[PDB]
């Protein structure tokens, strides 16, 4: 094997919504902005005393995916957090949250990049040196001027290994700036040393290295052989002042966390960092550039769509601008974009092929695109219904056990207290639609799995393969058809299902 999808079986996790990252639980008098749908939200002003509003999360953990996987997952929605690949749910969730991805070439232009630029520029280089006619729009031709002619400062790229110093550096920033006084070198390692890609793509060729570090010297037409994390560290006269943690994809290049000393606030290393990541997309040959997830309400969030970006849209599996949807995303609602053309009378068909996952689309710029989320999300929408008697069909023929909900299980009262929601909810954007899935079954494509599919059991501690999709337990079909819904059928025929009732 080389490539095989290794993971554990997806399940809902919840967890109070105190404990939300951004908000905490709270956003103060705007009661509306915890919700995603002003109609769940008349419908709920009766009921805020039993609302269970939480913070919903979607995943399951990793063994071992390939990196161009990952990019597909990435595009998909989904990024890894340590080694736990998950997604929230968009419609129950308490803060909103999407992906945005930026191209070099679109970055706009303004006077705190100037003066930041400038003022590194001239620290860096010896105070000897007169500075070009380089026009301090061609921000990448200024850092590069700039690093040709520095002897204090230099960066270098090195694996994820860990090391003493930069411990070090990890605690002095938390205890500086984020007040954390129980940082462990164990709790650093999980952190940002927990590596679901493979060995290879950790550690790399020497010659991959060199290439990465002469980054400034690659003449147009060749191409990056480095695939994989990569960590990177910015020294300057002998002693580290940042480190940076990032990821090399063949579509681009994404950003997880950054960690600076506490002394150097004047440099505003942040910005800096940002600016060179964009410099190194532009001279390589990769394309786009993966700033993580982002959030509008949250204002330590706010800042990654200073330099401008697309935000991407969980139920098209599209991407597109900030600019026309900002008035349909403002105040943190959930939007699905829809054309006069088509109807609203069952779900939205998301084509589960490799056309419709992960992947762009070139919109019609004809055609006036209008909020329908009311239309198929709302109190009359036809989602509910579509999905009970679905559910109903799949549980008479199949045996499947779905089981149906009454029209008001958007967001679970007091009741769950008792026993907590484990399922996926039958109601989720962004996932496989059930009548599809019904499709699937009865138009015998289930029937490519078999064969090719493996299921691992810890119980017997080996792995097995699927032969006949009927013969297994209710249990595994229902943890089959969930790993499909969540990830999708070409991402399934590839995999490998670590199935066990143990748990
Ligand atoms: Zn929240």
């Amino acid at each position: 094997m080389s490539d095989r999808f290794v993971i554990w079986a997806p399940s809902m996790h919840n967890e109070p919504a105190a404990k939300c990252g951004y908000c905490h639980g709270n956003k103060g008098g705007n009661m509306d902005q915890l919700f995603a749908l002003d109609s769940w939200a008349h419908r709920y002003m009766n009921k805020m005393d039993v609302v269970k509003i939480e913070n919903c999360t979607i995943g399951s953990f990793v063994e071992h995916m390939d990196v161009a996987t990952y990019d597909r997952m990435c595009n998909m929605g989904f990024r890894r957090s340590g080694k736990f690949l998950y997604k929230v749910d968009p419609l129950r969730n308490c803060c909103r949250l999407y992906t945005i991805r930026t191209a070099p070439q679109e970055l706009n232009m303004t006077k705190e990049l100037k003066k930041c630029i400038s003022r590194f520029a001239t620290r860096i280089t010896s105070e000897d040196y007169c500075p070009a006619a380089v026009a301090s729009s061609d921000f990448v031709g200024k850092i590069v001027n700039a690093e040709m002619n520095s002897k204090t400062f230099y960066t270098r790229f090195e694996p994820a290994l860990y090391s003493e110093e930069k411990y070090h550096l990890f605690v002095k920033y938390q205890e500086k700036v984020h007040q954390d006084y129980n940082n462990s070198p164990k709790s650093f390692k999980r952190f940002l040393c927990d590596t679901p890609f493979g060995p290879e793509a950790v550690l790399g060729t020497q010659e991959s290295w060199e290439q990465l570090n002469n980054w400034q010297r690659m003449k147009p037409g060749e191409k990056l052989k480095h695939m994989g994390p990569v960590h990177e560290c910015y020294y300057y006269e002998g002693k580290l002042i940042a480190i940076t943690v990032s990821d090399i994809l063949p579509s681009g290049i994404s950003s997880v966390y950054f960690i600076w000393d506490p002394d150097y606030s004047k440099w505003s290393l942040g910005k800096l960092s940002a600016l060179r990541d964009l410099a190194i997309i532009q001279r390589t040959n990769l394309q786009y550039y993966y700033l993580g997830y982002y959030i509008e309400d949250c204002p330590k969030m706010n800042y990654k769509a200073n330099y401008g970006a697309e935000v991407l849209d969980v139920c098209h599996s599209k991407y597109i601008p900030l600019k026309p949807i900002q008035d349909m995303i403002s105040r943190g609602k959930l939007f699905v974009i829809g054309e006069e053309e088509t109807k609203v009378t069952k779900e939205l068909y998301l084509v589960d092929s490799e056309t419709g996952r992960g992947e762009g689309f070139p919109t019609d710029n004809v055609v006036k695109y209008k909020n329908i989320a009311e239309e198929i999300y709302g109190v009359g929408g036809c989602a509910f219904k579509s999905a009970n008697e679905s559910a109903l069909e799949l549980k008479e023929l199949y045996g499947i056990p779905y089981e149906e909900e009454d029209l008001d299980t958007i967001y679970h009262l007091k009741e769950h207290n008792g026993h907590a929601p484990n399922g996926i909810p039958n109601v989720v954007p962004g996932l496989l639609p059930l009548w599809e899935l019904l499709d699937i079954m009865q138009s015998g494509k289930i029937t490519d799995l078999e064969g090719r599919l493996f299921l691992f059991e810890i119980e017997t501690e080996g792995i097995r393969p699927l032969i006949n999709f009927y013969s297994e337990p209710p249990n595994v079909k229902k943890r089959i058809c969930d790993v499909i819904r969540l990830f999708g059928f070409e991402t399934c025929m590839k995999a490998v299902i670590l199935y066990s009732e143990q748990m």
